[PDB]
């Protein structure tokens, strides 16, 4: 079963215009915008997910992440992993239930990176856009835009690799899928851990500023619809960082891409199925080019 | 975090023909072949699997599923799953470690709908081929026969689904996806159920004679992969039930075809991905 | 160089219920409607071709197909055949343009099968709906309903196949890509025929009843884009002959489909690559 | 019908090591190798064509293209187009039967260009190794390594660009498909050329240096199956030039690599269908990185 931690349940990212980050999230990147409040924030979704909200935008004077949050079984798990964090010596917020819209209270910590991490167990489920009974395999929803299936992770760059392994597979249930081994003298200068059977929920790498976000990532169906996803990108003039390619770590498919504002974010598909019974894949740090792209 | 049960482990299904069984799994549905036990049973895995076995074949006089067993987190998720199932009312038998090769002991028990199922919690891991480091996305293995990546689930012909559904759910920690309605007699006439966030990692549909194999099933990379499977199945003279196509429930493209001994089983991809927390989907009977 | 008969150029199909085609076939095929003549017909155009129209329909009592008809590379060309088709032996009745909306004259002729073809050298050009200056892949018309390329081919029943063999082979510039054998009286019961490098841009298969249409054919991207159009007409309601899979007597992939008025299509893709040097491939008539 | 000038025949090719390159070709490309003849030359096809061949390597101080064949129609054919070149102005060569391995004869002449060209009707068939009677879709040869299905074209680097579209569309029958439009003043920077319902059988490229090659390339299945020749190019250690990506120009999905001496070539697939009577399509200069690489 899936306990604790589930899934990666939403990512705070601000953006120098929010007008054009509204456009594009929505129109260009294919989420569906389901509120906003009275902060000025504008939530959206994949049509694919059934929770209320997956990505949220703000225009801030700067662009990048204020937090990532992550889903956890229920209530009683949330009050749980709230008190392993403190009694791991991890200083908690407890943020009220309706500070986000259709979102119930969430716990928030920083990491030794820099990073603000969310746990939370409620956030109302408004659907897929599908019916309950008889229900179709898409709509419309997925020919509008990219049109991701859901946040599948994110990437984050930050000191203290290390303990921020230890604090998500000692205390939020993780555990280590793959690693990349920095140069002789080992420790792992990234790492992609999971909270289920996914090659990973997120992952970390070894970086001397703290509270870096490296990117987002959505999910794709196929490998044609990484295709797709990167003509889209061109017909949007949308600055693409690495074009249509492998990568070894998790053998996933993807494209990194630039928001207006300079957030990078992913669209891909792939990779293998761990499960908590497997030992990590470790990658060699000279090697690691082949690691990041494949076939290149 | 995946604890409880963690995924279906293994089916050990009855062929007429051991001789032929292992040509066909070998070649066709291209399982890598790990083992031969002293009672005659032969042992495979899928390519990108890393324990010793999850599809084993005994020759005997009738086809069907002797068991299916799936592996759990640790000793002590196994040790406390068999009190729950004692502490539920079911009986519980243990098989010893060794009985199966590389494969430690097993809790065993009986389903209202008839069919053996088994937990485990140790089974060697003999890896995918593929080196520790600096691994590759994939090897020749990819593509000798079918080459599927893992026994993603069965579906399983039982009587009393109702109250299997209650095991599944309160004792084993699965959960309901999507069902089947009965006709305006709304009890459900198919269940399925997922220990994970995988679509499905079993399923039960009604059925007056108890312990019926529908099929196994084995996922495949891509909606291509399932072509390419048809390819080979009719190179292959193989016996096509349905041939490509796409489930509504599960939203999985898939093909049916039957193995020598007349074992259905399954090889698609796709799906979305379900959590715990989501509500199941459901389908009139009218409709199925 | 492509000379003589270039390519499939129409196919006027019969509806029972004008309106409703005008629906399926711009709704659930996607074919785009290019315009309505003083006669009822309304004109089609798959997205990515440049020509005006290559699929027309007219409200009929019978469903069916009134003619088919082939795009020659010019005025000379289309001059030259008309004199070898009656040289041949055949009577042609020269179409005056404009008959067609957008189209110029035409030259219509009776096959031995009762099926009738005609030859035409002009069709105005309106595009593909993207720039002629640094044109993109693609734009929204392919995700307008199933969304073909092309009018591919089409496939006629009809008797005297192998009269209707010798006139495009032997006139019209067509040669033999692949056949299927007669159960042992060895003749031909079917015939896939090429005017290009394609695997087919018509076929016939010996029937009783002339003019009788079997399908026609529109082209599709990949794979993919055949599970799509699945999708989109099990949504639809729209009625499946045979599902999506592989043909082999001709290596493509493909779905057969019924228009609301009776009349089927096909949506594909994939094929080798003949060229008109090349010996047919045979099928034996039991394997067909 | 198809007549005049079919489609392309052979490229012989120069490699600094013949054994590096039957290694190469018949395991990481999975050419299928036919023969060889005492002048040290090894021939290859593709699986599924029929002719004898349609790559030919010679070992030699220098890595290039000797020449480039077309085949055509017939003798009668092969007649008419040799006194259209030299009615058009052309000197032409004629080389016998069997000069080259189960070839015919065939008519060599020299582009201003620089590059040599030759045309034949000649060659014999040797079938792609499934049955004529109740074949499969393909075999065990589809699965030997990238295993590409035709030559399907070849792209020139050279001089007097112009001229050569002249020579192709004015006498052997080519029309143009697509082309590169040169700054203000203009004229080709870049030409794509069809000899049939292809979007091309040949390119050329405006450039410096004569009888420059730029690459032959290969036509693959599909989208996933350009994905798996770039995975066994990784596994091979073969230098990747341009990953897995659309063009801009044709559609066509492509990865440009680099053989062991050297020679780029091209995995390439889709693309739309021209005819003699539609107009070209054009590319402004400024855009011509769309042109090479649409998503990105
Ligand atoms: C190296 C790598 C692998 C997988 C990812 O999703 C990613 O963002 C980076
Ligand atoms: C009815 C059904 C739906 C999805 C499956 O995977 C299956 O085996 C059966
Ligand atoms: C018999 C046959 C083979 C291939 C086709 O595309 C078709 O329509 C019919
Ligand atoms: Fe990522
Ligand atoms: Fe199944
Ligand atoms: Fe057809
Ligand atoms: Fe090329």
């Amino acid at each position: 079963a899936m306990t604790g931690v589930l899934r990666p349940g939403h990512a705070q990212v601000r953006v120098l215009n929010l007008e054009e980050g509204i456009h594009f999230y929505r129109n260009v990147l294919g989420l569906v915008e389901t509120g906003r409040d009275d902060q000025g924030r504008v939530y959206f979704k994949c049509w694919d997910e059934r929770d209320h909200s997956c990505y949220i935008i703000r225009e801030a004077d700067t662009a990048g992440i204020d937090f990532f949050g992550f889903k956890v079984l229920d209530k009683a798990t949330l009050e749980k992993l709230d008190a392993d964090l403190q009694a791991y010596g991890l200083t908690t917020t407890r943020i009220p239930a309706g500070e986000m819209l259709e979102t119930g209270e969430r716990v928030r910590f920083e990491l030794p990176s820099g990073h603000l991490i969310e746990l939370y167990a409620e956030k109302t489920c408004v659907g897929n856009g599908i019916s309950e009974v008889n229900p179709a395999p898409w709509n419309a929803q997925r020919e509008h835009g990219i049109a991701p299936i859901q946040l599948d992770h994110c990437l984050l760059y930050g000191p203290n690799i290390a303990e921020v392994q230890k604090i998500f597979t000692e205390v939020l249930g993780f555990y280590l899928v793959e690693r990349v081994l920095s140069p002789d003298g080992d420790s792992d200068m990234g790492i992609w851990l999971s909270c289920s059977h996914k090659v990973h929920d997120i992952a970390f790498v070894e970086y001397p500023e703290k509270g870096k976000l490296h990117h987002c990532s959505f999910l794709l169906e196929s490998w044609e619809q990484v295709l797709r996803a990167g003509d889209i990108m061109s017909m949007n003039e949308v600055n693409v960082d690495i074009g249509p390619t492998r990568h070894g770590v998790t053998r996933g498919c993807t494209i990194y891409a630039w928001d207006p504002s300079g957030n990078r974010f992913e669209t891909f598909m792939g990779g293998y199925h761990p499960y908590p019974d497997y030992e990590p894949l470790s990658w060699t740090y000279d090697n690691f080019a082949q690691g990041l792209d494949y076939p290149q």
